[PDB]
């Protein structure tokens, strides 16, 4: 897929921005169709973030 | 406010990389009041962050 590199650093840049302009907590995973993992996580851990999103549902 | 116009950006485009690229992708927002938004390209959220426990 020619277009992930592009649409996965925007989507990874984005996710930072809204954490930084709206003081809003940002959690993203993503893996390629080849199993590589991207993330990005605006908190002090992926986990902490991780545990809250389940204390809601 | 502006952070709903970037919410949805996020949420859309999200969306469109694991259509267009075969990417299995999570997202969870959480809003400065803590109200949740989430994406998630497979059958369910826990499975998507059970596969990202396993790796390092």
């Amino acid at each position: 897929q020619v277009t992930f590199a592009k649409r996965r650093n925007g989507l990874l840049k984005k996710a930072y921005e809204l954490s930084v302009l709206c003081d809003a907590e940002v959690a993203l995973i993503i893996f390629s169709n080849r199993g590589k993992l991207y993330e990005f996580c605006s908190s002090s851990s992926m986990l902490r973030t991780l545990e809250r999103y389940q204390k809601c549902n």
